[PDB]
């Protein structure tokens, strides 16, 4: 069955919220099952003016509070980010509260959707529905350069535990339980540490669904798939912590100055194995991948594993299969 979502856009003072919504009118399906509301903050007149010229395509709400705010005494520099967080805070209450939509799809007014932004959504919303150990559909894969992706498999997905924003879907639930504690800065950080994730995940593509314009080397997918005709049940926590983990650690293992060489291209899909934060970040490293973690949680890492595509190969860096549970202190 078909389910209504919308889109709420993140708007300030870029005109070119002008491409962004272009390219979502564009692809979208149906209007009446993604109504798109466009959350304009900063009072910037012309980005106001061409979200009006757009006329009953979206529907424009405008942030009322334009007033400085108070910062805490290490945020001198930091305003703006404090103006992003009471910005979502009252977009969101407005999509949930006001609107009363189920769920939506949160998108900054910097990303441009891929062909299947819409198909991809509509397919994975049922699976935030069913599965608790999920949190949020993402759009983004953070080691989504050309390179570094299967151009042959655009249908496949993984679960992920680094919430990556930038194209995500959340329930009405979700805000509820967010909302009460919602802070002053830095919004998406404070949604990465453990007391609001709670151990849960975030499904995400080999290849992105969004890319941004104006970060900037992932690529956007242009094939269409058809997400809505797949079978995702794959995707279910214990379906996929069985299979998808008896995979990687079934794989061989492989030294990483091998991979990085080439070596062995006889084995299409290898491990290699990192056992400490130096080693982590030693091998991310030479690899390409990125190498900074958010409360101990590596870009794109689920129980620690990074998967991606290294000259042609699926590579997957991962700690020993005893790991249980992302420490922190992993700066």
């Amino acid at each position: 069955e078909l389910a209504v979502i919308p889109i709420l856009v993140i708007a300030c003072d870029r005109s070119t919220v002008r491409r962004c919504l272009d390219k979502l009118l564009h692809y979208r399906p149906s209007a009446e099952l993604f109504p798109i509301i466009v959350s304009q903050d900063c009072g910037h007149e012309e980005t106001a003016q061409v979200i009006a010229s757009y006329g009953s395509a979206v529907t424009h709400i405008r942030q009322p509070d334009l007033s400085n705010i108070a910062v805490q005494p290490d945020h001198r520099k930091f305003q703006g980010y404090y103006k992003i967080a009471r910005h979502y805070r009252w977009a969101l209450g407005q999509i949930f509260h006001n609107f009363n939509y189920p769920a939506a799809v949160v998108v900054e007014d910097d990303l441009e959707v891929a062909p299947d932004f819409f198909e991809y959504f509509q397919a994975t919303y049922p699976l935030l529905k069913a599965d608790p150990s999920l949190w949020c559909v993402s759009a983004w894969n953070d080691n989504g350069k050309e390179q570094m992706v299967d151009s042959s498999k655009p249908e496949l997905l993984y679960r992920t535990d680094f919430f990556p924003g930038l194209g995500w879907l959340l329930l009405a639930e979700l805000w509820a339980e967010l909302e009460p504690k919602w802070p002053k800065a830095f919004w998406d950080d404070w949604m990465r540490r453990p007391e609001q994730r709670k151990g849960r995940a975030c499904v995400r593509p080999e290849i992105s669904r969004t890319m941004t314009f104006g970060l900037k080397f992932i690529k956007l997918n242009q094939q269409f798939v058809p997400f809505t005709q797949l079978d995702l049940s794959y995707l279910q926590q214990e379906a996929y912590d069985r299979d998808f983990l008896a995979r990687v650690y079934g794989a061989p293992q492989l030294q990483v100055e091998k991979v990085r060489t080439n070596d062995r291209k006889e084995l299409g899909e290898v491990r290699v194995q990192y056992t400490g934060r130096d080693s982590f970040k030693a091998f991310a490293k030479a690899l390409g991948v990125m190498d900074d973690l958010k409360s101990g949680v590596p870009r794109a890492g689920y129980r620690g594993i990074v998967t991606f595509l290294f000259r042609g190969r699926r590579v997957h860096l991962a700690p020993p299969q005893t790991w249980d549970g992302y420490d922190p202190s992993w700066t």
